[PDB]
């Protein structure tokens, strides 16, 4: 069954582009990464950096997750990210999203050995 680490890459990593290139980026990515299979995931962030740079966040600034957990880490540097948010016209199975480009610090939750990201918590 898919591991938590593999699930993080599938839902959040897009090293193949430096940023979202059109307003349809989220619509395409959400569907292809299988994030709209059972329902429309309401919000999802993609990170446009190398996997190694994102995995490195687990050894950066330790911070509390939004939920209180203390296995969260924030990147020392800003990263290129795309914020995908469901629109008013979104209706399963035709999930629709608004694409927003941004450069922010990311906060992820890390677990395992090797200690890698398993959940995207927020961008600040």
């Amino acid at each position: 069954k898919e591991t938590a680490a593999a699930k993080f890459e599938r839902q959040h990593m897009d090293s193949s582009t430096s940023a979202a290139s059109s307003s349809n980026y989220c619509n395409q990515m959400m569907k292809s990464r299988n994030l709209t299979k059972d329902r429309c995931k309401p919000v999802n962030t993609f990170v446009h950096e190398s996997l190694a740079d994102v995995q490195a966040v687990c050894s950066q600034k330790n911070v509390a997750c939004k939920n209180g957990q203390t296995n969260c880490y924030q990147s020392y540097s800003t990263m290129s990210i795309t914020d995908c948010r469901e629109t008013g016209s979104s209706k399963y199975p035709n999930c629709a999203y608004k694409t927003t480009q941004a450069n922010k610090h990311i906060i992820v939750a890390c677990e395992g050995n090797p200690y890698v990201p398993v959940h995207f918590d927020a961008s600040v």
